[PDB]
């Protein structure tokens, strides 16, 4: 089999229990933390590329309300986000598999943008996931991997000043 673990998930767990945000900005923000992924089971002499996305966990738009995030009430279908490539693809197994693959950077924006940058739903809630697809040989192939250890609500400034302050402590 091929293996996919996420690196520094503990840290990672620190955010999540108390509900991770990324800012979103006109031009683009890197995330902190950044998506750090574990990969073995690869051919080491096969060509694979590592595509980065975010699916809406639920169809509801979220709000900051006595200290606490809740859903509002009114479900809209969510697309997923556009799909970032990461830079060093397309690369041969042992590229991918020698380090953890980084995703430091991948720019999340809130506006109708030029490129790089990835577009997200302002207040909704993102399921970080990757697609490693084997390229060049005759058969395409595609496996997908999702995160819900870096489950993010995106919002323009952080509502919880907890969030602030692991981001501070740990950049
Ligand atoms: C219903 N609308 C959407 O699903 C949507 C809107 C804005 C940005 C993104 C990124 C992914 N989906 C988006």
């Amino acid at each position: 089999e091929l293996r996919v673990g996420l690196e520094e998930s503990e840290l990672w767990l620190r955010f999540k229990e108390l509900t991770n945000e990324m800012i979103v900005t006109k031009n683009g923000r890197r995330m902190f933390p950044v998506l750090k992924v574990n990969v073995s089971g690869l051919d080491p002499n096969a060509m694979y590329s590592f595509l980065l996305d975010f699916v809406a966990a639920d169809n509801h738009r979220w709000k900051y309300v006595n200290g606490e995030w809740v859903p509002g009430g009114k479900p809209e279908p969510q697309a997923p986000s556009c799909v970032y490539i990461h830079p060093d693809s397309p690369n041969f197994g042992a590229h991918w598999m020698k380090a953890p693959v980084s995703f430091s950077k991948v720019k999340l924006t809130n506006k109708l943008n030029g490129g790089g940058q990835i577009m997200l739903n302002s207040l909704h809630k993102y399921e970080p996931r990757i697609h490693i697809v084997r390229v060049g040989g005759p058969q395409r192939m595609i496996t997908s991997h999702c995160f819900p250890e870096t489950q993010f609500i995106a919002v323009t400034a952080y509502q919880n000043e907890e969030i602030t302050a692991l981001k501070i402590k740990y950049n």
